[PDB]
């Protein structure tokens, strides 16, 4: 995809084509640029409080940022580029899956909590 | 996928091999044939209220559809086939994503408000 | 993906590199090993309660599970790979996705409903 949704509905969350995070209102007005990867963005994702985003990049780390586009947290362990990246529901983990098969369990924290499958 | 449930589970929505989206009941009893694309239809989604249907094709645009299968809204814009559409968490904005990398953000009224990446 | 978050957050299943799906709880601790597919898992899913664990295969099945690992149902009549797997909202109905581009719709008693697109 590439693109989620604030749970609230009025944030829009987008990778872009220059390694950044772009979010946007729901008039579709530009409100932040989250810079700091250092390729291709692939995957992003809101936390259900909707308050952390959430992007995964062909750099192979996951970054976690605030809505006023503040780094927060680098997520670092995969070998490979990260694809996707999701929050549990309660909001308290992180999940990350790299083209090489490896899916990773974070808390937000960032403590690397367990490896679910691959290397 | 293809397929879509609404948010009842009461009705289920499938992209079909003939340029079709069919709607299903629970009992997988056909309901609706939803007919107007010119080529394969490749996503489906619903809206969170379970009264509109999304529907993005080959063809190069999204339709918008109610349960008893009129065509409301019609989305031109992206110059190549669309494979994906998803309606925001409040209703009030679809985002459509197409295979040249395109992603569009559009009201609920069919209006254009972004192009969040591409062209 | 090959990951799902239970819908309280509190156990996450994942498709294994070895047949076999692990359920995990929220700080990455090994639950549970759900052996019985005869190759790869590729998808898997909760129902709504949290209480079943639907898996999907190569070996053209999907199966459902509870939380102790007990295995309560095999899926069987995909003529290829299944790769997806997902509960309706309401959790009354299940759809499977294989490779050949064939969807079933299956009620909670394991009763094939129909098959939504192709064969």
């Amino acid at each position: 995809w590439g693109v989620a949704f604030s749970p609230d509905g009025q944030t829009i969350a987008s990778a872009s084509d220059d390694k950044t995070v772009k979010l946007w209102n729901r008039n579709g007005q530009l409100l932040q640029t989250l810079t700091g990867h250092s390729s291709s963005v692939w995957g992003v994702a809101f936390s259900p409080d909707g308050q952390t985003i959430a992007s995964a990049s062909d750099d192979k780390t996951v970054k976690l940022w605030n809505r006023n586009g503040q780094l927060l947290q680098t997520l670092t362990g995969h070998s490979s580029s990260v694809w996707g990246v999701a929050f549990s529901p309660d909001g308290q983990t992180i999940a990350s899956a790299s083209d090489d098969k490896t899916v990773k369990l974070w808390n937000r924290n960032g403590q690397l909590l367990q490896t679910l499958t691959g290397h």
